[PDB]
């Protein structure tokens, strides 16, 4: 019955209002501008940077970078602490995905660890266009440029993010579709480590009906949009892959950088 | 309408047939089952080996295991020669697959160099069971367990392909079903270098349609069957991704030498 398939959708997406605060409905808001409500501060460069800690709150350095904790290691550590809100976000609504919370805990854990970071390359997408990405709840927006730019190892850790945003958005998904599609990343039953991969396998099916029908009902027009986004799970897949190995770099490159309890959890070069 | 898409189901697995020897059907016969009659020979040891290959159609070298080209050097070779073998055989199946032809021939170049790996990765499953795989047009069957035993560098060559077979082989597929996958596989668009996709994905988008069809008519009790099928895909990436690094590390152990050559030429990397 697809009315059922309805309600799992209307669910998920009331759950993902409840657990995102920052949508991709009002990320493009933002964006697209034609607002005077909401206009980002715009980062380009060093000295819009400094200026940046002004307008909005930033637990960083402004000033002098070199010899007082440099401006790439700043910017780095923030995407770490955004990292560990994004995973407790996804965590939390991880547990409103039917059935999840009862399985087996070993495998909760287990799709969290692997999953996590699939979603935030998703979700990072809403907040990124060709040219940068809202930064702290949207009042900021950092160039990709600028990004691009930074000291040898970290100049290149977003640009393929960015790469994948621009494919990724073409397929002009919007909150309600992103819903479902975040919750099939999840229940991923070819997780490594996993004890019951049937019970994990018989809620996806499930949340794959349910994206197919709302693909095909909000979507009326796109041909294979269902095939066309599931095939971006590759991308993610190797987004992840990628980071992890320039991970391995930074660690070693900055003995005196630290790394996030959590972040370092679930990564293991996995 | 479902009639353009059963034709072009049909017409891709006549092509299919037509362009590889050992199909499937073919190969689940011999492997775990008897059809009693012809049983392989089994290469599960040293000596098995070399009076396999002795005593096989192996038209390359003969056994010869004393401090001269040892064993998991003429084993990697081997595969080196059937993967050659099997290029061409994909590359007379992509020519049947409607509108190819007809795209930029550079286009076509790149879409064979980039999807032939994912192809012979796929279709080996066909061969393969958790205990081994099937060799020489299926007159052979070396074990996982020998595969695996292989030199330090050797023994983990195959070892991720069982773990990717034995995966996608639970989805049953058959090669009325595995036709049309490859040829998704093809007509991907996201290959570097590309220079005109639009026709690469209208292509596609014509295929999945087809892919669509064909499950849902062959396995009508498996329910989501396109859906976990296009999410192997991730495996195979990370499986050749995988496979291009243990192979350059290979060449970081024969090299040297101004005998063999034109032979390397014949194979280069694929
Ligand atoms: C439901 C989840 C929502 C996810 C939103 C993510 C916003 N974000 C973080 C993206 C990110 C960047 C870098 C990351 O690297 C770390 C922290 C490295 C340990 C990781 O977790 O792998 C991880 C994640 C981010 N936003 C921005 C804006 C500008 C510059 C950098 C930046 O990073």
């Amino acid at each position: 019955e697809s009315a059922d398939l309805r309600a799992l959708a209307k669910h998920l997406y009331d759950s993902y209002i409840k657990s995102f605060p920052l949508t991709k409905a009002k990320a493009r808001a933002i964006l697209t501008g034609k607002t005077t409500d909401k206009s980002p501060f715009v980062i380009y460069d060093m000295n819009s940077l400094m200026m940046g800690e002004d307008k909005i709150k930033f637990k960083h350095i402004t000033p002098l970078q070199e010899q007082s904790k440099e401006v790439a290691i700043r910017i780095f550590q923030g995407c770490q602490f955004r990292s560990v809100e994004a995973v407790q976000e996804i965590t939390e609504y991880a547990k409103s995905i039917p059935g999840f919370v009862n399985l087996d805990l070993n495998d909760q854990v287990t799709l969290l660890k692997y999953g996590v970071h699939e979603i935030i390359y998703t979700m990072l997408a809403s907040l990124m266009n060709k040219d940068g990405v809202l930064i702290s709840e949207g009042q900021g927006f950092m160039t990709r440029e600028f990004l691009k730019s930074l000291r040898k190892p970290f100049g290149d850790f977003m640009e393929p993010k960015f790469e994948f945003a621009v494919k990724f958005n073409a397929l002009e998904l919007d909150d309600s579709d992103l819903a479902i599609f975040i919750a099939v990343i999840i229940l991923s039953g070819d997780r490594p480590g996993l004890l019951n991969v049937k019970p994990i396998e018989d809620i996806q099916d499930n949340l794959l009906q349910a994206l197919e029908l709302q693909l095909k009902l909000n979507h009326p027009e796109s041909s294979q949009l269902f095939a066309k986004l599931l095939q971006k799970m590759t991308d993610l897949r190797q987004i992840v892959t990628e980071h992890v190995q320039l991970l391995q770099v930074i660690k070693k490159t900055e003995t005196d950088m630290s790394l996030h309890p959590l972040l370092q959890e679930i990564y293991k070069d996995l």
